[PDB]
């Protein structure tokens, strides 16, 4: 429904702007929409979340994916389009990067949310068995991993962003500050 | 309880919205109206760079204050400053927002950061001898910055939800920015 579609593109912008507590009513107006038409494609708040997290992360991996040269048969060189592709995305939508940001750090996201969100990319599982630490594979541990390497990825993008004069060598630094931080011997 | 009550209200607002806060919020937050806050200073980076050298002195103090000589090693004794950092952001969330935000806004002056690496000496010359020489630059040594805070701060956040494991999480942190930013 291009009017779903409207309503996850309006909760995007709302809630890069406001947060997770950004009134349903404010997006419905903004989707030109009254705030039962919502109600009937989001039951709930949280399944907005859980919606709006799915389909940005689905926009997120299909740059990824395109962008992936699948002749490239080294690791690291295949990681650092992953890491390209990953703060391009951010660049290029500031606000879907930001909307992303809070869905993912709301609390409010299903178990069933994030199995949904691997099928997306499953040969990038592929990757991190290879060259991350087993400690970072660890089921206690692997969310630290992912967080780090995110943490990392994101200061790297405010710096490329703020400074794009330098982009590029931000976005070097940043990788190999990342390879040795995260990376098997 | 002058310029105080300012660099409280900025604090929060600055963790609660970024850099972006306004000079209204801020004194609304502060009781004092907008006219009030221009007082005690002249410009809005101005208050950057105040605020900024007044949470980074908290910080020092702290570390300084819990740092036993007895640890040789430099390896030992960057892991207890570590640690000294990681308290003292999961004790005052809020100022360690603060002090990421300010880190890297392009509005702190060079006497800024002049004085704020002058404020414990010597933790200054550990870095200036074990961290790559394109972190200490005058045009990475910010983004070194950057990702050293990126990394503390997602110690803090894990440590933070999942006490049961702080120390291990501060641990891996650790070696993860240990690797990232030091040397062999
Ligand atoms: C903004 C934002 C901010 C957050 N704190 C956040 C936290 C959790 C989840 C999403 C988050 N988001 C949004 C996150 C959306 C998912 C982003 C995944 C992009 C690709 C995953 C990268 N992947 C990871 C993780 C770790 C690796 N070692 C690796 C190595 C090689 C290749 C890929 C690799």
């Amino acid at each position: 429904e291009d009017k779903k579609q409207a309503l996850l593109e309006a909760a995007t912008q709302a809630i890069a702007q406001s947060g997770i507590a950004a009134s349903t009513a404010v997006i419905a107006r903004n989707a030109g929409v009254a705030e039962g038409t919502l109600f009937r494609y989001f039951a709930t708040k949280d399944e907005l979340i859980n919606t709006l997290y799915l389909h940005l992360k689905q926009d997120l991996c299909q740059s990824m994916i395109m962008e992936l040269d699948r002749s490239i048969t080294d690791a690291k060189m295949m990681t650092r389009f992953i890491w390209n592709s990953y703060i391009s995305w951010g660049l290029n939508h500031p606000a879907r990067h930001r909307a992303i940001r809070q869905l993912a750090v709301s609390e409010k996201l299903t178990k069933e949310t994030e199995q949904r969100a691997d099928d997306m990319f499953p040969e990038l599982r592929d990757l991190c068995h290879r060259s991350v630490l087993m400690v970072f594979m660890s089921d206690e541990y692997r969310a630290f991993g992912d967080g780090l390497f995110l943490a990392l990825a994101e200061t790297t993008m405010d710096f490329a962003a703020r400074d794009p004069a330098r982009a590029g060598e931000y976005i070097a630094l940043g990788f190999e500050a990342m390879w040795r931080a995260l990376t098997r011997e």
